[PDB]
Order: structure tokens, then C-alpha cells, then sequence
């Protein structure tokens, strides 16, 4: 089964793209190498089409079954909710796509009647129905980049799938609870949505301790979204299927199945039909619990045929990651070759060939990796970073431009107990704010694929209820991670650390003369400026913040708004 058929009509953009990256008054002070960062745009979407359109074939053995066995057996103690058209109303972002029946997202919000009158002939169109084909538009993502070495420079757009806003907003009421919900009593502590950052970085810690003799391995699966097949899907479907669930739901789940999920025909900005589609639909609800089980059931069953030691994988979405007992370095890459053999017969070819690692620091997972400071009282802390090349080169873009995504405001959530998020991005976006009087304006960021809009001034709180306040007082970093910082500064020509903390002392100053919450942003974000620190105690709207529902599940192209 071809994961994809062609007419040839091209993947065609619905605005102006722009591929070089802008600039403004500000972006030097941040970046020299302008030409090292780029945004694709759908000029690459052929070269995209041809890497993702390929054959899938499946052999499923008894470990395949086994494991979907013990999924379903977890699934079927579900009980999930079908959501009013108010509550799915509510969970739209404002600014979604808007549909092709006469209406936007916000008429949605707003529960206007035309909304709601169209969702609903939706929604008994599904239960009608559960063979058409439902319409899906193919776009090209405009994702910033830094070039180099050897991938061929720059990288083709990545392509999104999505069907229209109606049907979005369907797709909530019969899932949103069941996405929300299932991946966790499915696969327990395995299922990584469910962790903040600090919380990943302990079970990744905890699970690496539990090992005699610890071995690790990232598995990359090359274009996961184009492997997953037609079966892949209809079992998904059964899982979901397993839960306890109101008869109407089950038939909209069903028919989302049938005619959305497993594939559908793709359509351009232009209206023009570009070809059909027979795997993962990038821009559904779905998407990412769907990846994440049928990653996990995939390499559930590849450990069991590579027979590894005491196996405890972690998975997000396509991300996957697995702790093991070590059986000498000589099996290690035996078994590491027979779980990709394994894998391979499922469909999910790797990418880069999975390699055995000794070092926890060294593995990366989620694009990130475990890595140690020290806080105060001077213990070792242990905290998630990564290479902040691609984190830099978005936060120029933003610069000077702004953009429906903030990914610094994301980053700093995120990495703020790094290094480079501290001493950079804190730094030159409360310069800034500051300057331009926006420290209270709301700004919208993603976490797990939601969307969230957040007050750069309850960045303090934030970060204290999701890192602790440790993550204002880290010092004394490794070598390396010291190093890969310095080092993609150079390359992107950003200014060295020591300018930083220079600058960081000024925005500090005019952070605490503006009093209030500005002030607290001076005082806890930027107290690593100073050579005489503060004491930092704990922030009282900090217990006041209501995170719930940013660390339970991944909804990554589902079009999701927890604001
Ligand atoms: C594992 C995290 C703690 C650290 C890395 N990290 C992520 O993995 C993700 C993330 N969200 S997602 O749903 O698109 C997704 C889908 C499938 C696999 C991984 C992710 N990953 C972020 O959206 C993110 C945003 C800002 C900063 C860091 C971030």
C-alpha cells in the first residue's frame, strides 16, 4: 500500500512566504550569521512528497498480538465522556483555520448559531455516515531552521493534513476525553505527555538507576506518520473502542475511522485535488495519541523479539526511547539490530540506525537530553536541556517578526533551568518587552502541541510550579553542555555568554524599577546576574496558578487551546 498517490497538482501556499530571514534593528543584537537561518515554505514541498510517498508492507506475529491484547485488556477500564458542542467550542483556538461553510474560529468560540448549526449537521452527518471520504486541505509548514552540514543544506517543509473546521470540532466532542485520557492507563508511566520537563528528567533518572548495568537507545523511525497504515489505524480504532463509551460516541468514532483517520482525498489552498492519502493524517485530534500507541505496541512487541532485559520505554508520539539491563556490549548490538529487524516488519524502518549508549547524558529523546548542575546548597542537579541551535534561530525569526507561535516564550517554559534559555532568551526578550511596554500582553505558545496564551510577567510562578525554584539558582554547569552552548554560538554568530550576563544585569535593573510583577521577574529570572544573590522564596500567586491539563496527554496537530 503506497502511502501516498499523486495527481500532480502542486501543494500550493495560502499567503506570502518568506524563506530568508528578516530583519530589524534588534536582530544583530542576537544574531551576525543572518544567512545560516531559514523558514521552508511549500517551494520544497515537492522534495517532501517524494521522501514521504513510499510502499508499506506489515508481517505481524504473535508478539504483535500479545501486546494489543494487554492494551486492550487497560483500554477496556476507560470510561470516557463525549463532550457538549460548547466544551469542544471552547477548546478551539482563536485563531484556527476557518472553515469553508461560512464561518471562523471565532464564531466558534463565541457559540455562534451558524457555528453551531453547521457543527451539528456535522456531527449527524458522522453518525449517518460511515463510508464517505471526508475532505482534507495539504499545506506546507513554515518552520525555521539553521542551515548545515551535510543534509543538504536546508530541509524540504514538512507537510500537514487537516480536515475542516467542523468537522475539527466533532472530532473533540467524540475524542477529546478519550485522547485525553486512554495513552496514560494504556501505558502507564510510558506514556510521556504526562511528565513536565522535571518530571521526564526523574522518571528517565529513576528508570536508568533501576538497571543493573544500564544501556539505552533512541529508535528513530524514518517519516512515522508515512508508515503507519490503513491497519495500523483500524487498530487504533479498536483500542478506543475498548473504552466505556456512550453509544453515539462509538458511531462517530467509528465513522472519524472509516472516513477521516485511515485516509482520505487531499485537497490544495487552490481547491485543486492533489491526490489521496492512505496514512497518518498529520492535523487531527489523533494524531499524536494514535502515533504513541501504535509506537508503543510496535516496540512493546520489537523488545520481546529482541528479547531485551527488563525493558521500560518512554514514548512520545513517533519519539521513542528505551532503558534496559545490559547484556554486554556485544549483545547490546544484536539485540539493538534484531528490535529494528523487528520494527521493520511492522512498517517503522529507522531513520538513523539506533545505537546502544552507556551514558545517559548522551541520549536524546524528545530532541532533548539529561544533563547535571548544581543548585544552592551545591547538589548535583540533574535537568533537561538540548542543543539550542534550532531554539536560537526561531527566536531571531521572532525578532523580527511576529508570529501565530512565540517558540522563545515556549523554550524559556520548558528549558528554563538551562543555561542557554537564562542567560539568551530571557534576556533578550524581557529587553524587549520592556522596551516596547508588552511585559502584560498575552502571548500564545505551544506545549505537548496545545495552545496556551500566557502573560510573560507569570513567567516567575510558571516556572517555579513546573521546575521549583532550583531552576532560579543553578550554577556550576558540565563542560559539555557549557561547550555545545558556546559552540552554536559561534556558529550562528550569536554574542558570547559574557555579553549576556552583562546585558542581563541591565534588564534586571529596569525590571525592578518598574516594581510589581516586573519586578519579580528581575528579581527570580535574572538573580544568576548578580554577584551577590538574593534569597528567593516561594512565590504566593505561584500555588495560586492553575496548570491543570498542561502536562496530561500530547496533542500535536489536534487543534487544542487550554487557555
Ligand atoms: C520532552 C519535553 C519536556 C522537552 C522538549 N519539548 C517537546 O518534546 C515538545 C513536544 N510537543 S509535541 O506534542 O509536538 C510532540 C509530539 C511527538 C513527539 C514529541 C513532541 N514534543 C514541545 O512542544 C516542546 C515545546 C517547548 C520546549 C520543549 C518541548
Amino acid at each position: 500500500s503506497m502511502s501516498y498517490t499523486w495527481t500532480g497538482a502542486l501543494i500550493t501556499p495560502c499567503a506570502a512566504e518568506e524563506s530568508k530571514l528578516p530583519i530589524n534593528a534588534l536582530s544583530n543584537s542576537l544574531l551576525r550569521h543572518h544567512n545560516m537561518v531559514y523558514a521552508t515554505t511549500s517551494r520544497s514541498a515537492g522534495l517532501r512528497q517524494k521522501k514521504v510517498t513510499f510502499d508499506r508492507l506489515q508481517v505481524l506475529d504473535d508478539h504483535y498480538r500479545d501486546v494489543l491484547k494487554e492494551m486492550k485488556a487497560k483500554a477496556s477500564t476507560v470510561k470516557a465522556k463525549l463532550l457538549s458542542v460548547e466544551e469542544a467550542c471552547k477548546l478551539t483556538p482563536p485563531h484556527s483555520a476557518k472553515s469553508k461553510f461560512g464561518y471562523g474560529a471565532k464564531d466558534v468560540r463565541n457559540l455562534s448559531s451558524k457555528a453551531v448549526n453547521h457543527i451539528h449537521s456535522v456531527w449527524k452527518d458522522l453518525l449517518e455516515d460511515t463510508v464517505t471520504p471526508i475532505d482534507t486541505t495539504i499545506m506546507a509548514k513554515n518552520e525555521v531552521f539553521c542551515v548545515q552540514p551535510e543534509k543538504g543544506g536546508r530541509k524540504p517543509a514538512r507537510l500537514i493534513v487537516f480536515p475542516d473546521l467542523g468537522v475539527r470540532v466533532c472530532e473533540k466532542m467524540a475524542l477529546y476525553d478519550v485522547v485525553s485520557t486512554l495513552p496514560q492507563v494504556v501505558m502507564g508511566s510510558s506514556y510521556g505527555f504526562q511528565y513536565s520537563p522535571g518530571q521526564r528528567v526523574e522518571f528517565l533518572v529513576n528508570t536508568w538507576k533501576s538497571k543493573k548495568n544500564p544501556m539505552g537507545f533512541s529508535y528513530d523511525t524514518r517519516c512515522f506518520d508515512s508508515t503507519v497504515t490503513e491497519n495500523d489505524i483500524r487498530v487504533e480504532e479498536s483500542i478506543y473502542q475498548c473504552c466505556d463509551l456512550a453509544p453515539e460516541a462509538r458511531q462517530a468514532i467509528k465513522s472519524l475511522t472509516e472516513r477521516l483517520y485511515i485516509g482520505g482525498p487531499l485537497t490544495n489552498s487552490k481547491g485543486q485535488n492533489c491526490g489521496y492519502r492512505r496514512c497518518r493524517a498529520s492535523g487531527v485530534l489523533t494524531t499524536s495519541c494514535g502515533n504513541t500507541l501504535t509506537c508503543y505496541l510496535k516496540a512493546s512487541a520489537a523488545c520481546r523479539a529482541a528479547k531485551l532485559q527488563d525493558c521500560t520505554m518512554l514514548v512520545n508520539g513517533d519519539d521513542l526511547v528505551v532503558i534496559c539491563e545490559s547484556a554486554g556490549v556485544q549483545e547490546d548490538a544484536a539485540s539493538l539490530r534484531v528490535f529494528t529487524e523487528a520494527m521493520t516488519r511492522y512498517s517503522a524502518p529507522p531513520g538513523d540506525p539506533p545505537q546502544p549508549e552507556y551514558d545517559l547524558e548522551l541520549i536524546t529523546s524528545c530532541s532533548s537530553n539529561v544533563s547535571v548542575a548544581h543548585d544552592a546548597s551545591g547538589k548535583r542537579v540533574y535537568y533537561l536541556t538540548r542543543d539550542p541551535t534550532t531554539p536560537l534561530a526561531r527566536a531571531a525569526w521572532e525578532t523580527a517578526r511576529h508570529t501565530p507561535v512565540n517558540s522563545w516564550l515556549g523554550n524559556i517554559i520548558m528549558y528554563a533551568p538551562t543555561l542557554w534559555a537564562r542567560m539568551i532568551l530571557m534576556t533578550h526578550f524581557f529587553s524587549i518587552l520592556l522596551a516596547q511596554e508588552q511585559l502584560e500582553k498575552a502571548l500564545d505558545c505551544q506545549i505537548y502541541g496545545a495552545c496556551y496564551s500566557i502573560e510573560p510577567l507569570d513567567l516567575p510562578q510558571i516556572i517555579e510550579r513546573l521546575h521549583g525554584l532550583s531552576a532560579f539558582s543553578l550554577h556550576s554547569y558540565s563542560p559539555g553542555e557549557i561547550n555545545r552552548v558556546a559552540s552554536c554560538l559561534r556558529k550562528l554568530g550569536v554574542p558570547p555568554l559574557r555579553v549576556w550576563r552583562h546585558r542581563a544585569r541591565s534588564v534586571r535593573a529596569r525590571l525592578l524599577s518598574q516594581g510589581g510583577r516586573a519586578a519579580t521577574c528581575g528579581k527570580y529570572l535574572f538573580n544568576w546576574a548578580v554577584k551577590t544573590k538574593l534569597k528567593l522564596t516561594p512565590i504566593p500567586a505561584a500555588s495560586q496558578l492553575d496548570l491543570s491539563g498542561w502536562f496530561v496527554a500530547g496533542y500535536s496537530g489536534g487543534d487544542i487551546y487550554h487557555s
